[PDB]
């Protein structure tokens, strides 16, 4: 949507998890310009998913936000809902000492525990002890059913 | 690997079905100039899937040819062994007229029906009679355990 900016027919935002946490999260915590301008801020966790596409700087089918928050945790409370951790924190280690954790969570809309589980998804991306500060992480959201 | 010559990080081939159908196959079988020249032309059922990514382009994880040959069949023999259709043709329909189907492989090494599952993946793209000729289909190849 602004990915739009550039590029030939196929050519999107695609990273890998070492390119998520390298060259983006990691610039973010070290205050280095971005790549490029196209990661979103948002206070997320005071948002329902289906209000953040809203909002995205780009983007049809999943979305990237940088927001503030974490620093490992069940769960996280947000919007008129809570997000509930899908697995454990997956280590992402790029070259340097470096060091990201993703880790992967599902939107119940309702408060605990009498939440419904929706098709909302997200992945964090928190820096984990790198280097860089608290502060923020960068977050790809999307639904199950597209 | 040349997909590397362009891009910000993050930023790569990753088409969707209506892209690679209407920008790709569609253009080569039209004898249109591709968006860009990135889609090795091999004649790959003469090969054994892992002797394949030799020979791509580009690509680490996943990679994509043009060759000779279909125009809906389970199977198609290759190399020393066989591709085995894992699904149903799967219409894809950009916005003319135009229509491709992809359909989804897994290679046996062996001949049948002795042949041995083995982790290489491929989907085939051909121009189902859409409008466009017989003659070209296009290729995504790759491993499941990356």
């Amino acid at each position: 949507a602004e990915a739009e900016l550039n590029l030939p027919p196929g050519f999107r935002f695609h990273p890998t998890d070492d390119e998520l946490v390298e060259h983006y999260l990691c610039r973010k915590a070290a205050g280095q310009r971005l790549p490029v301008p196209i990661i979103a801020e948002v206070d997320l966790y005071k948002f329902d998913p289906w209000d953040l596409p809203e909002r995205a700087l780009f983007g049809a089918r999943e979305w990237y936000f940088f927001t503030p928050r974490d620093r490992s945790r069940p769960n996280r409370a947000a919007g008129n809902g809570y997000w509930k951790a899908t697995g454990a924190d997956k280590p992402v280690a790029p070259r340097g000492r470096t060091l990201g954790i993703k880790k992967a969570l599902v939107f119940y809309a309702g408060k605990a525990p009498r939440g419904v589980k929706t098709d909302w998804i997200m992945h964090e991306y928190r820096l984990a002890d790198a280097g860089r500060l608290d502060d923020w992480v960068l977050c790809r959201l999307y639904n199950k059913k597209n």
